[PDB]
């Protein structure tokens, strides 16, 4: 009688699907993996970079079945995209684990589609936690593992021995485009927060404390007479920000969030970066070697805007986001001499509906384009006037 | 272990091995006869994918799709018809057509097996027996280490090593060898199969003297 | 309206249209079978001009001149001989050989017609019945939009779509197709004629699965 991962995998494997994609920007073809998050609705999480600029998206289960899927949401900053299987029949979803309970040394299993071979399983351990720096503009709080990960594994599952999702495989460190024992996955907690938003609104409503800062290193801790050699150093706090109102002052060092210690400023940024606006949280602070606790509430941010090419697959030069709560899709900013402004679009406009269907958020709008009508008729409102924009 | 998938000629976590069952079947043959006597059901086919299963009103998204069955083949005799889908072999489910091909491809001729079939959404079972195949032939360079242009295989059961086909302007035909010949012995030692023949060459004699038979005549071919 | 005579690609007062009678005959066929089943009298001929009428001691300066009649053709059976001149069809006078060809060319096989003939300055009448022809075949590119090198037509009456001839090194033969094959069905739908077949392709399935029959065997050809 031998130890084996097989019993655990029999239940878990159907939960991991593989994504095939065709797109354009000049035609291309790509492939990766995805994880079923809601069996009934057919929701499937995956990497944003796998499904970015995709005209066609098809999903293949472990048992051979093929489905077509449509984009639901996407977040370039965290590299997480949510798609939806069309006509979801008899699916199996994965249960998610609490990634905050992960320790280095814990065992891991990776499941995905390397080089299109098909559903492939590999094993390792958690090598490190809170890794970041791959792209300093992205929100990254990676789990690192030595379970083999290669091209095609992206969007695939990283699970513990109990077949619970702890992460989504996103990247590797490889000088040769081949795995050398260093892989990175997005923690499952971040996935829980980002996807649950996309499901309802079509995008993520980003919150902010309103503080500038940098990594607290040992040298900086000497200059500042601080004991801790790690944490978020508050460079400054913006006026009229939640942080200011809360009582946070510059020269402060943030050591914990909601009880959980903080690896770094980068990690902290990644935590709050995924939480919805109006979230009640609490911070551990260190000022003058004295421990402080504070109650905060996330607020509106300037990072909400997303490009129009992301929604019309080829219409560049217009950023736009949800408005208030279910009040339509307001256009944030418009660039001159671009495909968007060529049909009339101007910043300040608020899309009320399209083709006689009401539009409250980006999801409802995307739901009309999924229909793929020959002509698109937007009912926007400029100032006190209602107008229409026709496409094609 | 046979191969790896490596863009850099270095391992990246993807290795492939031949299943031990296939090794058990192939080697046990080589031990007795010096080569594998390949069997065939006599059916053309392809991988059953989900798209093909839609066209064919089939439920299964995987298995071997019977394109056609050859006349006078074991499959035909057994009652297999085109448009059939093979789902199991000897009870064991079937991953793919490729796998199926690999299973029977290693079994010896005259093996009694049984297939699970799906035709018109109805489960069928069939009793088959492997038969002679055209894939038996092997090159002469494989046995003389440098004599190309003559394929040859065992004959019947321990009746010598018959030559299947001969190519013109090749090292083999330069010593006389012609297709149809049946090697009875070499250097006064009797030859029943390729193993016994290989056993004479292992001796590594300066001159090799083959006692072949063309038609009703017995002749000899000398080498070196 | 089909064409114009224009040196400049612009109308100059000369336009041409296909007569409505020809349209009635051709379309009524396509509706039922997907193509036209061409009939033939089986006679070679040419335009009867005034010069030819002098040579032949004929009075008429226009009509179809019978160069020769094919053996075992409806014309032969009917009593038509070379050196004959056809002046009418079903009562209607004949403008030319070209016109005559165009009339019968649109009529379905097995049509009962009658011809006015002039032989040795004597008026004759004959009862004919159109017969099978060699012009029935059509290209496979016409039905698969891009599959060249295989001609094919209906077979008998609603017996499927037989392939007339196949060319080597062409997209059609690359999937297996060989002349002599008879398409019984496609994707589990029965196929009696080219219309029913075209009706399956109108569905535009990802994979096309043809149930053809070569000799006494039934097989399948997969596409895409």
């Amino acid at each position: 009688q031998m130890p084996s991962l097989a019993p655990m995998l029999e239940k878990v494997m159907p939960s991991v699907v593989s994504i095939n994609v065709e797109g354009s920007t000049q035609k291309f073809m790509a492939l990766g993996s995805g994880v079923i998050i809601d069996a009934d609705k057919g929701y499937v999480v995956t990497n944003n970079h796998v499904v970015d600029n995709a005209t066609v998206i098809k999903v293949q289960l472990s048992d051979g079945r093929k489905f077509d899927a449509k984009m639901v949401g996407k977040d370039p900053r965290s590299d997480i995209a949510l798609i939806q299987i069309q006509n979801p029949k008899n699916l199996t979803a994965i249960k998610m684990a609490d990634s905050d309970a992960l320790r280095v040394g814990d065992y891991t299993v990776a499941i995905g589609n390397p080089f299109g071979l098909g559903e492939t399983v590999t094993s390792g351990i958690v090598s490190a936690l809170g890794r970041s720096g791959l792209n300093a503009e992205n929100y990254e709080n990676f789990i690192q593992t030595d379970a083999a990960i290669n091209r095609g594994n992206a969007g695939g599952a990283l699970v513990n021995l109990n077949g619970e999702l702890i992460g989504i495989n996103t990247a590797i460190l490889a000088p040769d485009g081949g795995n050398i024992g260093i892989g990175f996955a997005i923690p499952s907690n971040m996935v829980k927060n980002l996807t649950s938003q996309m499901v309802e609104y079509g995008q993520v409503k980003r919150g902010e404390l309103g503080i500038m800062g940098t990594e607290l290193n040992s040298e900086l801790a000497k200059a500042m007479k601080v004991d801790a050699q790690r944490g978020a150093f508050v460079s400054q706090v913006l006026p009229n920000s939640s942080a200011a109102k809360a009582g946070i002052k510059a020269g402060d060092v943030i050591t914990s969030l909601n009880g959980k210690p903080i690896s770094s400023f980068a990690a902290l940024r990644a935590q709050v970066g995924t939480m919805p606006v109006g979230s009640k949280l609490t911070l551990g602070l260190l000022r003058d070697g004295k421990q402080v606790n504070v109650n905060l509430e996330l607020q509106q941010s300037s990072q909400n805007q997303v490009d129009s090419s992301s929604i019309f697959n080829g219409i560049e030069g217009a950023e736009m986001s949800n408005k208030g709560k279910d009040q339509g899709v307001v256009v944030n900013n418009v660039k001159t001499g671009t495909p968007a402004a060529q049909i009339g679009l101007k910043k300040g406009d608020v899309i009320i509906g399209a083709n006689q269907q009401a539009v409250k958020n980006i999801a409802e709008l995307r739901k009309v384009l999924d229909s793929k009508p020959s002509v698109l008729a937007l009912n926007i409102q400029r100032g006190d006037s209602t107008i229409y924009l026709l496409m094609q």
